[PDB]
């Protein structure tokens, strides 16, 4: 055990004690690869694995084919995708039970319970991309995953078009997706715009790319070489291995800050080490030191001691180009409560969905 001070998820702590090996033991599965002799026609490349849009030959429905180049990780991705899509009664559709939600009973962790929370059933399960098939090329034998197709527009093209209310709408959809996967005992670990497909005309959002996702097990020390540099939480950068779902809320917050302040990426590190320095230059060294002390973290071998930086208030990122998005107190408070060094302090997905910034979206739900 690397960690000196141990940490547990504030919410959804015991999902993978509630659920058994049949649910989370991906090592002990055997993949039934289906040779693609007649099922899927590959058309054009949509991104990059290498990812193609194709067609189901029977129904003529568009699908996505993700060509894989990592055997254990493939089994994990498949188990996660199937666990998420196959759950008959998603937990997030049932009536809210606060005592089954706030499951970590440290006194110091209960102070982070917010006075607001979204306490209603929701359809976040429907925002998880669906895996349709597991195939091999009939000639090359290369393995691939077949998915639901989304008519996406790249975030760099789409996001500048979105109004304040539209950003609120889609970020609420993303939180619903994260609340669902967390309720299922899964951390996405690579939340970023490239992994969020949006079909704007249909107001459709799907969280994709579950290849870094992992099952949350209490006091497990995880690999910190996950996420993507610009969205990596401080826990990854300082090698605090006993992290949880709250990693995804950091990534969410970074994505949100980028959208609201029109600064992409928001924390633009030139290296792994510099990524942390870029975060500290905003959140400040004082709270950084308090965080290292709380968990008794020693920085990884690449790091000199952190220099002293005074916190940069969020309002300093406001300009005439972004004030239509950043010029209210609610968004600043939301961002501030997501981008915290201490993962325990961050809003959970339900708490974030309850935040005042989402009031206009919540008011339109009931029909
Ligand atoms: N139009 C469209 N594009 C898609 C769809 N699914 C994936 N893509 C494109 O293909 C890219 C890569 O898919 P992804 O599953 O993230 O593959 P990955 O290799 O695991 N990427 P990462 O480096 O983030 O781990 C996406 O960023 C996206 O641009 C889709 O349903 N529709
Ligand atoms: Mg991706």
């Amino acid at each position: 055990m690397k960690c000196r001070v141990w940490s547990e998820a504030r919410v959804y702590t015991n999902i993978n004690k509630q659920r058994t090996e049949e649910y989370w033991d991906y090592e002990n599965t055997v993949i039934d690869w289906s040779t693609n002799t007649k099922d899927y026609e590959i058309e054009n490349k949509v991104g990059r694995s290498e990812v193609f849009q194709g067609v189901k030959l029977d129904s003529k429905v568009k699908i996505v084919i993700k060509m894989l180049k990592k055997k254990k990780k493939i089994k994990r991705e498949i188990k996660i995708l199937t666990d998420l899509s196959n759950e008959k009664v998603p937990p997030t559709t049932l009536p809210f039970q606060k005592d089954q939600y706030y499951t970590n009973q440290k006194e110091d962790v209960l102070k982070f319970i917010r006075p607001y929370i979204f306490d209603q059933p929701h359809n976040g399960h429907a925002n998880i991309i669906h895996l349709f098939d597991i195939i091999k090329d009939p000639i090359s034998k290369t393995p691939a995953l077949v998915f639901e197709y989304v008519d996406n527009v790249d975030f760099r093209i789409l996001y500048p078009k979105l109004t304040d209310l539209e950003i609120r709408f889609y970020m609420f959809e993303l939180l619903k997706a994260l609340d669902y996967c967390h309720s299922m005992g899964i951390m996405h670990r690579d939340v970023k715009p490239h992994n969020v497909m949006i079909d704007h005309k249909n107001k459709k959002l799907r969280l994709i790319d579950w290849g870094l996702a992992e099952f949350y097990h209490v006091n497990m020390e995880y690999n910190v070489r996950v996420a993507s540099r610009f969205f990596k939480g401080p826990e990854l950068l300082v090698d605090y291995r006993m992290y949880d779902y709250s990693l995804d809320l950091w990534s969410f917050g970074t994505m949100l800050a980028s959208m609201i302040f029109k600064r992409e990426p928001f924390f633009h590190g030139t290296s792994n080490t510099d990524q942390l320095v870029k975060i500290v230059k905003v959140l400040g060294t004082s709270d950084f030191e308090k965080y290292l002390l709380k968990y008794e973290i020693t920085l990884p071998r690449e790091f000199y001691d952190m220099d002293q930086y005074i916190r940069k208030p969020w309002h300093r990122f406001i300009n005439d180009g972004n004030k239509h998005l950043s010029g209210n107190d609610e968004i600043i408070d939301l961002i501030d409560n997501l981008l915290r060094y201490d993962h325990q302090e961050r809003l959970t997905a339900k708490e974030a969905m309850g935040h005042p910034w989402f009031a206009p979206i919540r008011e339109q739900i009931e029909k």
